[PDB]
C-alpha cells in the first residue's frame, strides 16, 4: 500500500485530503509541523508529501530544501498546496491550489504514485 504524508495545520484540509486519499486505497501520515515531517519521512519512509506552502510557522518550499538535501527522502516526490514557478523551482513536483479540484488533486497524486517501477 502506498503512503502518502499530508503536512497541513488546518482541520479541515487534512481532513479532506485524508479521506480522498483514503478513498483510493492510500495509507496516510499526518503531521501540522514543518520540523516533524522530516522527522516522520525519515521514520515511515512514504512514497508521497503533500505539503501545505503556507504554514504558520514555517514556509514549506524550505521544508521541501531539506528534503532534497536528505539522500533518503530527496526522491519523494512532493506535492505543494499554496493558496507554479516557485514552487517547482523549490524542488515541488507538482501543485495544488485551493480552493482545490477533487480530480485535480487525485490524478495529480495518482500520476506521480502510480508509475511503472
Ligand atoms: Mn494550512
Ligand atoms: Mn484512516
Amino acid at each position: 500500500t502506498k503512503k502518502v504524508l499530508i503536512v497541513e495545520d488546518n482541520e479541515l484540509n487534512m481532513k479532506l485530503f485524508h479521506d480522498l486519499l483514503e478513498a483510493q486505497g492510500y495509507e496516510t501520515l499526518q503531521t501540522r509541523e514543518g520540523l516533524s515531517a522530516l522527522s516522520i519521512a525519515r521514520e515511515n519512509k512514504p512514497d508521497l508529501i503533500l505539503m501545505d506552502i503556507q504554514l504558520p510557522e514555517i514556509s514549506g518550499l524550505e521544508v521541501t530544501k531539506w528534503l532534497k538535501e536528505d539522500d533518503d527522502l530527496a526522491h519523494i516526490p512532493v506535492v505543494a498546496v499554496t493558496a507554479e514557478e516557485r514552487i517547482r523551482e523549490g524542488g515541488c513536483e507538482a501543485y495544488i491550489s485551493k480552493p482545490i479540484s477533487v480530480v485535480h488533486f487525485l490524478e495529480t497524486i495518482k500520476r506521480l504514485l502510480e508509475r511503472q517501477p
